């Protein structure tokens, strides 16, 4: 029978911010979407997958010793070198439980692909914090100590073969400049990010999360950025993306596991993000990532700081992953100009790559 697997350990809310008890990414991002799954009765149809700290050596796969060894030390520091350590980086803030809580973030889901690609379980649902997406190779960012799904990608190739075809889209609103740079000259981890982007002004705040950066070397035509231009995007435009570029190109690919940084800061209500993607939305998303690497689907959260959006939001892909009925959706709304033309300068950059793709 087909088994949805689930992540999720309270000590990951160890980590918080003590000089702004309101600071977004909140310990209580994981309990209320925790609590929201026990309500809908979502939780007790899942295999509880047990969370674990990650080891330095798996860590390694991704991350430098240098930026493993720094982050390690925040444990035992005083807050005032907590407070100077933090402010070394673009936003972050550290607590003595901050290295341990990445390391559950990251250890929690090499259990959650782990008990995928063993057939423990088709698919997986992992509640964890300090989200991952920013950090790099050898530096946190932007919330993010380690990049957890970077290292599940590497974790999963480490356990199987290192040609395994890891497909990674990324639908957290902010683009995942780690997870981008990681694999930039990788043909064996496809990334694929939507996200806000604003010719630059949008947070990481940089042009690498532009159409045009498409991978270097071997990875040319292995990294699709999908960036929104133009204020509030929603489910017409996310779902076009993926009727276009996400799933043709996916299907080219071909993965053997699909890995989703999944923030829910797309999501409607969310100010960090200001668009409008409905729970329906990502139902619709999850489901059609559902088709691809004979299920193999292992959720990840990212960001997403509406405690009652993400909650729902999160829910729905659950509930998608279990096998229940996708919600109906169509294709029938027009999208924003700006929209359009995104996609078609997505289109026309991988089109060089990508044989399945329509030229507009
Ligand atoms: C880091 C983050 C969201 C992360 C997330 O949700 N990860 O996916 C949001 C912060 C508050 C933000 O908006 C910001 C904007 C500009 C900036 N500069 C120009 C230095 C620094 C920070
Ligand atoms: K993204
Ligand atoms: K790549
Ligand atoms: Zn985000």
């Amino acid at each position: 029978s087909p088994i949805t697997g689930l992540v999720y350990d309270q000590r990951m809310m160890l980590h918080h911010n003590m000089w702004d008890s309101h600071h977004p990414e909140l310990p209580q991002r994981i309990s209320r979407i925790f609590s929201r799954h026990e309500e809908l009765r979502l939780l007790s149809r899942c295999h509880r997958i047990p969370a674990r700290l990650a080891t330095e050596e798996e860590l390694a796969l991704c991350h430098s010793s240098k930026h493993i060894s720094i982050i390690k030390s925040s444990e035992h520091m005083k807050p005032r070198d907590l407070n100077r350590l933090g402010d070394e980086y673009n936003s972050i803030f550290i607590s003595n439980e901050s290295y341990t809580c990445a390391l559950l973030a990251a250890g929690s889901c090499f259990n959650s692909a782990q008990a995928i690609l063993t057939g423990q379980v088709r698919n997986a649902v992992a509640i964890v914090r300090p989200p991952g997406h920013h950090a790099e190779k050898d530096t946190a960012c932007g919330f993010c100590f380690f990049n957890t799904a970077a290292l599940t990608a590497r974790y999963a190739q480490s356990i199987t073969r290192e040609s395994l075809r890891v497909l990674i889209v990324d639908w957290d609103v902010h683009h995942g400049n780690g997870t981008q740079h990681i694999f930039e000259e990788d043909d064996s981890v496809l990334y694929i990010s939507l996200h806000r982007y604003e010719d630059g002004a949008f947070f990481p705040n940089s042009e690498d999360a532009n159409y045009d950066k498409v991978g270097l070397g071997k990875g040319r035509g292995y990294n699709v950025n999908i960036p929104w231009n133009g204020g509030k995007m929603g489910d017409p435009e996310y779902m076009a993306a993926f009727h276009h570029l996400v799933m043709p190109i996916a299907r080219e690919f071909a993965p053997e596991l699909v890995l989703v940084s999944a923030g829910f800061d797309a999501a409607r209500g969310d100010p960090l993000g200001g668009f409008q993607v409905t729970p329906e939305g990502y139902a619709h998303l999850t489901h059609q990532l559902m088709s691809l690497a004979a299920g193999r689907v292992l959720i990840i959260l990212e960001g997403g700081y509406n405690l009652t959006s993400i909650s729902e939001s999160m829910s729905m892909c659950t509930s998608m992953l279990l096998g229940d009925s996708p919600p109906s959706l169509d294709h029938l709304t027009p999208l924003k100009t700006s929209a359009t033309v995104s996609i078609n300068n997505v289109l026309r950059a991988h089109a060089p790559f990508w044989s399945s793709l329509r030229v507009n």
